[PDB]
């Protein structure tokens, strides 16, 4: 397996007082094997966290982005990002694909940017109940990938990380398939050094109490956690990954 | 007799570290002895250094958007954690926003009527477009986004409320004056002689040191909200437009 990814959605909430709380946890956090850590705050908590965080294995991500500076009120730009030292961003999570209108095309778009500007990206893929129950996985899910890969340049794939989200919810065998299906597709395409190297997160819903069960499938390389990443339980999650 | 004006900066997705820290300098070291409300909106990763640096007492600091609630929304910014922050103003319905980014009339008077009842003063932008403009659907366009916003509110909220006017069919300043009243008259109609009166509405079209002036000058303009030229010095003779 690659180096896995432990990497912390707190989606829109926080508190300063919250955040520097479990930021302290973060940092007396002595993180020893080889995992890269994440924590994505809101825009607003970016610099309080880049001021407070110290724990070398932490980067900290965007939630969202758009490509370009200009008149978009309201929204933050990879350069705007990039000026403050920020590398790493989400795309195309579940939610805005929902409630932001971010299609298949408007998402390839951020990420093909986003990449080709240095940053790694997790780009979220995943397909509804309908979907699922219509036995359309798999049409989805790739239909979702190879939208994002067709821009994709071959040394802009060591930028990529995939964060599958069962939308649709998930057991640990009903994952590792979808793992095991978007990797087949890359490996199709990119070859198998592109494939083997490729991080593949779990980004349904994790705990302490499923992760250990979770990274033990042999396709899933990490996790992209919700609501228990804001939590002193993430370091157990962290802990997972070994 | 007018209320107290205001000159709002809409910075939009610009800015570096170091643009803005210039720019806030600037801004910091203008001197206003007039009364007028001032007012910055950086985008969301810029407004911690610009809470910290900012210091001239005109002024106040606002988001460009924001969201109703907390919660599983992967992105956003809601009003609470802008609150949290000590943020006290935002800007909504942006034309930009209603154009880009989904925003309907009821979406952008849910988020008004919860920014309001969460302590903030609130600038909500209407305006029309140009096909909107040609087809004689000025009035009908922005008295029912007005109104989709006031049927949320209650008299009481107006104390918070600013209205902004972006011509985006683009205007002069009777073409402006035309559409403010339309806005005054219709508030007073449904709100009353004292709400209509002390209402600031502003505009939120092309505005520089050159024209400011003569914008200020008509009978229901109450100040500005600047785009382009807030990124820049002139933004302190636009200011100067509303003594």
């Amino acid at each position: 397996k690659p180096q896995p990814i432990a990497a912390a959605n707190w989606k829109c909430n926080g508190s300063q007082q919250s955040l520097s709380e479990l930021i302290d946890l973060f940092n007396s956090t002595s993180i020893n094997h080889d995992v890269q850590c994440v924590v994505a705050p809101t825009f607003l908590h970016i610099p309080m966290t880049k001021a407070r965080l110290t724990n070398p294995k932490f980067q900290i991500a965007a939630q969202n982005a758009i490509t370009r500076s200009g008149a978009f009120t309201g929204e933050v730009s990879l350069q705007i990002l990039k000026d403050y030292g920020i590398s790493w961003v989400v795309l195309g999570h579940s939610e805005r694909r929902a409630y932001y209108g971010e299609t298949n095309e408007i998402v390839a778009d951020k990420v093909a940017a986003a990449v080709a500007s240095g940053f790694h990206v997790i780009v979220c893929v995943g397909e509804t109940n309908e979907e699922r129950e219509a036995g359309r996985t798999a049409a989805v899910v790739l239909t979702q990938l190879a939208a994002v890969a067709q821009k994709l340049s071959k040394e802009a794939w060591s930028r990529v990380v995939i964060a599958y989200e069962p939308v649709w919810a998930a057991t640990p065998q009903q994952a590792q398939e979808v793992h095991e299906l978007l990797r087949r597709w890359v490996r199709s395409k990119l070859g198998t050094d592109i494939a083997a190297q490729l991080r593949i997160l779990y980004g349904g819903s994790v705990t302490a109490k499923n992760a250990r069960t979770l990274y033990q499938m042999r396709d899933i390389n990490g996790f992209l956690v919700g609501g228990a990443s804001l939590k002193p339980e993430f370091v157990e999650i962290i802990e997972a990954t070994k």
